[PDB]
């Protein structure tokens, strides 16, 4: 059987796991390590870095990775890994929307399908994956869609990669944007990422949140804008100013699906802004950080946002 | 024919009676420009004058159609939903495509909005939003896609009705209390309490929050992660704010579902309020209105459970 | 505690139930009877009738009803009950998309939420309900949306009535079309319903399926049409003929959401057809049957389709 | 500019080069009326002439746009998806609103269809359907709502791309084999095997099924309940049909999800084939094509697993 490493980041989503869900040993030789233990609402740069470094380091001593993670920021960590992992093997993330002690807990079957997915030769080369509710989803498009439903995770713009039925996966899609080993981002020698904060836009929005970050010298700000990436009067003036003094700004949107498009609502080229495409604000933050270890040029950051 | 007043807040979404002549077959239309701005610039002032206007001219017309940008449409709708005291239908409409583009959506949207406003059956269902052949309630409606003509949906509870050929099949009506059943009256107000929103994500900074607490904001709404949870730093900052008078609502960046009470965070211990299904921008509207009435978290929660 | 009767129609969706899901006895006094035992793909007129007659007969000796049922035809039985039950008390239907022995089986929590719903004073007067995946759905709009997902049941046109969190229900909607005790349909003295069959429309469709039913003297045919209730050349000619000789025909659609509207695509008044509104074909069959015990007039059957 | 041929199958969805002049900014357009019918009347003949035409004129143009009714659009798309042998893009488009209604959708749909057909990037993605700013693959696309302009979606796997300002962001491409990678060639055919569809519901009659078996149909597709299950009577009838040569595919009336193999029904024991995610109308298309190749259920299943 294939050797699969389980990397745990928080509490257990089932019930070692192998004793709590004994069916696991019919599809794989499982072994687990606790790399950290926190609720995902506390996820941060440190954890990301040690996760990536680990996966890259232990890549050759296993056939696949399953990463146990809270649902709250799952979509964030998934995209980060999608851009920094250099392992050929499958890296699959999984979680549970119900506590492992509640009746009809979802963790056990999710964990099982995650291992099934990691052990499938066909899962290789599709980038970092998230398996939930019988579905294989790519790290880039997947997002949390409902606060409590077991079926909350969906790839809202472009759809899932596959569905699992009885331990078999029917793959009918694979991501087109470049990921993992095709990206130029390498964090193996990094101890911190650039600082990137997110501001929200709504009626009568205050410019203070933005000004606080510009004053603390943040490397980039991501704007959760209204509609197709638009911004409130005040927030606009503040960010426009930031940009011409070296702060990098990405226009994203609080609207949950669709792309924030280039030069449509805002003259990006005139102000030096970057449009995030379909990346929502939290995902746009992950990319902007990674771009910033590479360049400060908005014209180039845009190219990056068009390729990954 | 019914008299319908069109209140314009921005540019024209069509081309009105001359641009879409079919209008005078269902109503006697008249329009005024109350303000002219893009909705991404919508603000407290505008809201107040809109409400005062509707309440004041309520008796000289049978229904209102409000032309508005889609960007903050869902915000204004909820505000009106809570402050209008007119029995008559108040309908909001917009367009996702410029009126000059081919296949522009404004004309038929405007048409169906007037149809909706002139329908006797539309009365008493609170402020409505009509887009893409659908009648949606001001509370649940939200922008779902950045560019799709079909972007507006009532994501948690669904639409009130569908329009086909100028007839509306109503199969639902809002249960939360709205318009004339709320205790909020802004007719004598010139400003609303100050309420800001902060976002949560991995490694989130506490600075945005601290900026608002330092400027003495009356309330902060937190766009949390998952079921209204917060990042370490933002938590500590908001928890402190709350015990010094600042009101804090836990909402969520997750587009559908309720942020529930005392599940993820001990709301009672810290004095927080959970927003239910109100997304952050909508939660800001209600917190503002609540704050003109009370500063008690235990009561603000009650308000969040009723409206 | 409230007394709740569980009426079982097939296999058990959990594991008496009270021993398999012991939490039940904290919210209700439960008692169960097996009225029949079949897979729901075999549901039929007989079963419907005995279900309705039972609920109506035992109405006064309990506070609420939970009906255990297969998912396959759930939406059919739910609507039938929605139109024939005369009990004031709550009638809630529930099922499971996963076998009760599979890991992460959904039956137990569904059953629990169904009992919670039935015992809630607020559930009364909202018509027959279906509780699945933490959601309260009305019998009329609810349909099966996916072949295997635990979250398959949704009220696709008008939305759910409420969501359950921790045994509390937040109701924010109630159905407007008349149901249960406001309908004129009474089956308490019936031993059979009129015969109503369904035909499908697609490219190059054959007229044989329709002609078979007209020749066997069916009381009504429901057409699963294409688009907004349209029909294929051949099927059209055959049904148009049927209608002017006394067969009642409803135009519905195979498209899963939206209304099949009146006189839009087909001149209903000229041919004597009835449009189903938002009722999908299987649901339109249930109503047509019930209307037929009352009238053969198409003009009137249409009124019925506009009221229930 | 690229030369694009528009093949019309019904009425005009716009008003073409004169009705939507912007067209001549992106392509040299030319059109022919190959047939003229409402798509609810689409049939085998039309399909065959469409395919033969595209294959025959493939070299005298850079791309095809096919104008077609929305009712059976999803059926024709899949058929072409399996029988076209042209490298060039073949795009289908329609309109949910009559070209004379205000806010008619045909013009911009047509525009984006031509844009799509002229894009070098659209090549090799199989037959496409362009509606409401979206590029969808012929296999997964289906009609989702009876009247909404946004009705077409690829409900199981999602769209291939979104169009904004005449640029397409492609992020997906179909994995199942299509067009020139399939073994189906109808260039020498004058008729397809006969395949009918039956529906399942409570108390379903077996007559519809029996009518087709008695008329010697080559195959029957069953729109089953749930995961492809069948009613008592329909089951017994189809099971019998299968062991006498009739081919039977279990599909489902449930609009999304796969009907899976050997889960609910023992397909191997009765000789049935499960359709996977193909809905009944789409399952009919593939069964027809398979039947021109084989009558073996074990092999028809393989076909259903590959295309």
């Amino acid at each position: 059987l294939p050797n699969i490493t389980i990397l745990a980041t928080g509490g257990t989503i089932a019930g070692n796991l192998v004793n709590a869900v004994p069916q696991l040993k019919d599809i794989a030789n499982v072994k687990g390590e606790q790399v950290v233990n926190i609720g995902s609402q506390d996820m941060n740069d440190n954890v990301w870095l040690t996760l990536a470094k680990k996966i890259n380091t232990d890549c050759d001593k296993t056939d696949g990775f399953v990463i146990t993670h809270g649902t709250e920021t799952m979509e964030e960590t998934a995209y980060f890994l999608d851009l920094t992992v250099k392992c050929d093997k499958p890296v699959v993330m999984v979680g549970a929307m119900r506590p492992s002690t509640s009746m009809s807990a979802d963790g056990p079957f999710n964990l099982y399908n995650a291992v099934v997915t990691a052990a499938d030769k066909a899962s290789a080369n599709r980038g970092v994956l998230v398996v939930m509710n019988d579905t294989v989803l790519d790290g880039r498009d997947v997002t949390k869609t409902n606060t409590t439903d077991v079926a909350t995770f969906k790839s809202v713009n472009y759809g899932p990669l596959g569905y699992i039925h009885n331990g078999k996966i029917d793959y009918q899609r694979t991501p087109a944007r470049k990921h993992t080993s095709d990206t130029p981002f390498d964090v193996s020698k990094l101890n911190e990422l650039p600082k990137v904060g997110i501001v929200y836009n709504y009626a009568n929005a205050s410019d203070l949140p933005a000004k606080a970050l510009v004053d603390a010298g943040y490397d980039g700000i991501v704007s959760a804008g209204v509609g197709n990436g638009n911004l409130y009067k005040s927030v606009f003036d503040t960010l426009a100013t930031a940009a011409k003094t070296g702060t990098a700004v990405v226009r994203s949107s609080r609207v949950p699906t669709g792309a924030t498009t280039q030069d449509a609502e805002v003259d990006d080229a005139k102000y030096g802004f970057v449009a995030s495409g379909t990346l929502n604000p939290q995902k746009a933050r992950v990319l902007l950080q990674l771009a910033l270890t590479q360049t400060k040029d908005p014209q180039q950051i845009q190219q990056i946002f068009n390729q990954y």
